[PDB]
């Protein structure tokens, strides 16, 4: 199985771990069997129990409000692991996602091991620069190249954004 993944968190840091002292605040992932979607997703949205940067807001324009009924990240670790584990997970800068992935599975205690022990992981903006050296390669640039439809992305969605990458990569692997 192939997962494209993506997640929206409270923002991140310019200086050390990326990940240190944000959450993640959704995760959207989306399945893909034999080179063809099936439609059987992951999606959650999670309670931070910390404020969403001002920054972070700008992007995907999730309000703090808006998570103070979801479950926490310990409350889906369990059904979120059964779903990516052996699987090759297709992330857009992968080094980010992992590593509040890990970050997140980590601060629950429970030994778990680093993703990328259970999962395979391909970076989809390593593979874009690589087949596009020296060319705009984000997720909306490669929408344009090869003409996925990001015209309900003014917002950024961890969904949205999984469904939107999972197009492009298999059109970028096809
Ligand atoms: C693009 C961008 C993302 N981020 C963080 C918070 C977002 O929820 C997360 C999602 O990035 P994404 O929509 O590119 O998948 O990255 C920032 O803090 N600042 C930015 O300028
Ligand atoms: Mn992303
Ligand atoms: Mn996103």
């Amino acid at each position: 199985r192939q997962i494209v993944l993506d997640t929206e968190t409270t923002g991140m840091n310019q200086i050390g771990a990326h990940y240190e002292g944000h959450k993640i605040i959704e995760i959207g992932a989306v399945e893909v069997v034999n080179r063809r979607l099936t439609g059987n997703n992951f999606h959650v949205y999670l309670k931070p129990d910390r404020l969403v940067d001002p920054e972070a807001f700008g992007v995907h324009g999730i309000a703090d409000e808006f998570l103070l009924d979801k479950p926490t990240f310990a409350e889906v670790a369990d059904e979120f692991m059964d779903y990516i584990r052996g699987a090759e997970l297709v992330i857009h800068n992968a080094a980010f996602d992992i590593g509040f992935m890990d970050y997140e599975f980590s601060l629950l205690k429970r030994d778990i091991p680093k993703t990328n022990t259970f999962c395979k992981v391909t970076d989809s903006l390593a593979v874009a620069r690589k087949m596009f050296p020296g060319k705009r390669n984000s997720l909306d640039a490669l929408c344009a190249r090869y003409e996925i439809d990001n015209s309900k992305r003014t917002l950024h969605g961890a969904l949205l954004d999984a469904q939107i990458l999972a197009e492009v990569y298999l059109a970028m692997t096809g």
